[PDB]
């Protein structure tokens, strides 16, 4: 099956893996410069980027989810805080101008994951 | 189905849509700041980034393809040059350091799409 995957920066592969592992992602590949995490059909690939400046980062991807509320619930239960300040953090689901609901997760490297509910 | 999609920059949605249309992608959604292109199961999302410098870009994504050969054949056939610098451009499939094969496509905004043959 053809699939397009995001390529996201990681300042430290161990901390990235540990963060996403709490959300159900497992490592399916890892070498000195590349890491792939998977959670069911969700696949994220990370490149080593020790010099990243999170505040100047335009990195982001979308997670289009069949059940956004489950995932969102999961983020809050492992202790990611609902806040506007610092990272990592989450932003609650909000009705968007396009009739759908969307939340946001910001990971330890300041990467924005837009969480979007699939049109059921 | 859950899916993670890349979010890639575009200085001009018209030039982006016209380039990917030659490779079989259609527009699924477009507004002033966001655009979504689709080719079968491949989904790419673009955000407006008029200040981007295509020669200093860190943006990339992977295309993990059931038939890389076919895709690569379509790139050449629409006239994307196989060269070592400048954009857009293509890099021919290369047996990589994992046993698999890989090619590279650089798009009109300097974005690197790594083209990988899936393991059938
Ligand atoms: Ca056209």
């Amino acid at each position: 099956t053809d699939q397009a995957t995001p390529n996201l920066p990681s300042r430290d592969f161990d901390s990235t893996a540990a963060f996403y592992e709490r959300l159900g992602f497992g490592i399916v590949f890892r070498d000195a410069g590349w890491m792939i995490l998977q959670r069911g059909d969700l696949m994220l690939e990370f490149f080593a980027h020790p010099g990243l400046d999170p505040l100047a980062s335009w990195f982001s991807c979308c997670l289009r989810l069949d059940d956004l509320a489950e995932f969102y619930r999961q983020c809050k239960s492992v202790g990611i805080q609902e806040t506007s300040s610092g990272y990592p953090r989450i932003h609650a689901p909000e009705l968007q101008g396009w009739g759908g609901t969307m939340a946001a997760l910001v990971d330890p490297d300041g990467t924005l994951l837009r969480l979007i509910q699939n049109e059921l």
